[PDB]
């Protein structure tokens, strides 16, 4: 039926409805740190989130999205391997049922407890819908989460999850500062890829940060209390909403550090 992360509709089944699932630049991938190429040509990332305007948090069924006002250049990403300005539209996470899994990208086969994706679109295309149809339409900042000390800046997100437990539920979520979710260092790996959920379009320039952020066991535990289902339907806990690593094929992963 509809795609998901279950046994009968999981990632291994997606290709039937979305043939591009077996494409040439699919994500996520395993980042082999010894085969990655240091590129001195890469510029530092420029993250300008000081004027970010968050608007709402919504349970979209396969995850929850924190949406931002993208009608102006309020929260933008520039620099790095990017040409132009990319506006932040939403961020979401991928996590597991256990602390030993949950991330989509892996580093030398190592899996993290979760992965944060900050999605941005290239302003030269006018809107998000047009951007996803272009090879350089989106830029996604990926951040790994490891279990350890609590992340203060994440608690505001954690506390509102009870109000959007089921699919379709939304809640006002204003004045949230995404800067509180960033690690100290902005060193990164980058490669051309795709969205990791259907339609799996190959329109993404991935920027994966090397430094993970730490969150507490209690914080991630609350992520695991969400539901894939809508209210009234049989409860299905929202866990393991991650796609496994895909073949790198004819691609090179570049590093901004040596
Ligand atoms: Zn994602």
């Amino acid at each position: 039926h509809h795609w998901g992360y279950g046994k009968h509709n999981g990632p291994e089944h997606w290709h039937k409805d979305f043939p591009i699932a077996k494409g040439e630049r699919q994500s996520p991938v395993d980042i082999d740190t010894h085969t990655a190429k240091y590129d001195p040509s890469l510029k530092p990332l420029s993250v300008s989130y000081d004027q970010a305007t968050s608007l709402r948090i919504l349970n979209v069924g396969h995850a929850f999205n924190v949406e931002f006002d993208d009608s102006q250049d309020k929260a933008v990403l520039k620099g790095g391997p990017l040409d132009g300005t990319y506006r932040l539209i939403q961020f979401h996470f991928h996590w597991g049922s256990l602390d030993g899994q949950g991330s989509e990208h892996t580093v030398d086969k190592k899996k993290y407890a979760a992965e944060l994706h900050l999605v941005h679109w290239n302003t030269k295309y006018g809107d998000f819908g047009k951007a996803v149809q272009q090879p350089d339409g989106l830029a996604v900042l990926g951040i790994f989460l490891k279990v350890g000390s609590a992340k203060p800046g994440l608690q505001k997100v954690v506390d509102v999850l009870d109000s959007i437990k089921t699919k379709g539920k939304s809640a006002d979520f204003t004045n949230f500062d995404p800067r509180g979710l960033l690690p100290e260092s902005l060193d990164y790996w980058t490669y051309p890829g795709s969205l990791t959920t259907p339609p799996l379009l190959e329109c993404v320039t991935w920027i994966v940060l090397k430094e993970p952020i730490s969150v507490s066991s209690e914080q991630v535990l609350k992520f695991r209390k969400l539901n894939f289902n809508g209210e009234g339907e049989p409860e299905e806990l929202m866990v393991d909403n991650w796609r496994p690593a895909q073949p790198l094929k004819n691609r090179q992963i570049k590093a901004s550090f040596k």
